[PDB]
């Protein structure tokens, strides 16, 4: 139980992220360069702040936040979200709304795996990644 979320964590395995992205409305061209990259993900925290950093990836983003508080952020496909992270045991659920519509994805520590599965209506993605 030293298996907490901060950290730096690398891409290991996909699975459905093509048709999850399809579902958010994702370009057809960046769906490509999403289903190619590798990111590095880093999570730290300084008092409150939780900042999530993606990096190596086509477009590199970083999110600083605090639990139960509305953030506006600009993904790196372009929408223009309002977003409530929150947790609970162990797993951040983020609930991200943009133009009427709502994308969940939650985030969970399991022994140097961070897992992240993202749900929009009926389609999950799971995303593995490891602890670098
Ligand atoms: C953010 C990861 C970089 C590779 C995908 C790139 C950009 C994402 C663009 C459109 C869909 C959003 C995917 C990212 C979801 C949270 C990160 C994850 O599932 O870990």
């Amino acid at each position: 139980m030293c298996d907490q979320f901060v950290g730096t964590w690398k891409f290991l395995s996909s699975e459905n992220f093509e048709d999850y992205m399809k579902e958010l409305g994702v370009g057809f061209a960046t769906r490509k360069m999403a289903g190619v990259a590798k990111p590095n993900v880093t999570i730290s925290i300084n008092g409150d702040v939780i900042t999530i950093k993606t990096e190596s990836t086509f477009k590199n983003t970083e999110v600083s936040f605090r639990l139960g508080e509305e953030f506006d952020e600009t993904t790196a496909d372009d929408r223009k979200t309002k977003n409530v992270i929150t947790l609970d045991n162990g797993i951040l659920n983020q609930v991200q709304k943009w133009d009427g519509k709502e994308t969940v994805i939650k985030r969970k520590v399991m022994d140097g795996n961070l897992v992240v599965e993202c749900t929009m209506n009926t389609v999950t993605s799971k995303r593995v990644y490891e602890r670098a």
